[PDB]
């Protein structure tokens, strides 16, 4: 669960682990929906090793949630080899673990 601060701790995230998966969840602190899925989040990020999960507070980094549209609260995006790959938003336990399915 790395917290990404800016928009270049993403960019270096993503130089540092080129092949995999990234999951990008932006959320904010004020954000029930966020807030009741973190621990599922948490919980996936330790079933699955082989994906890299992050976290943006769209409040603190707002560089980063600008950059990718991130509007609704929360949206995961999806990025391997650079490119974003998928992105839905919703505290939807089953659309996150299809799309993780996916795209691992």
């Amino acid at each position: 669960m790395r917290v990404l601060a800016t928009a270049a701790d993403l960019e270096k995230l993503i130089n540092e682990n080129k092949g995999r998966l990234i999951v990008v969840d932006f959320f904010a602190q004020w954000c029930g929906p966020c807030r009741n899925i973190a621990p599922k989040v948490e919980a996936l990020a330790k079933e699955i090793p082989e994906v890299e999960f992050a976290k943006v507070d769209v409040d603190q980094n707002e560089e980063a949630a600008a950059k990718y549209s991130v509007t609704a609260m929360p949206t995961f995006v999806f990025i391997k080899d650079g490119k974003e790959v998928d992105r839905f938003s919703g505290a939807n336990e089953t659309k996150l673990r299809e799309t993780i399915t996916r795209h691992k």
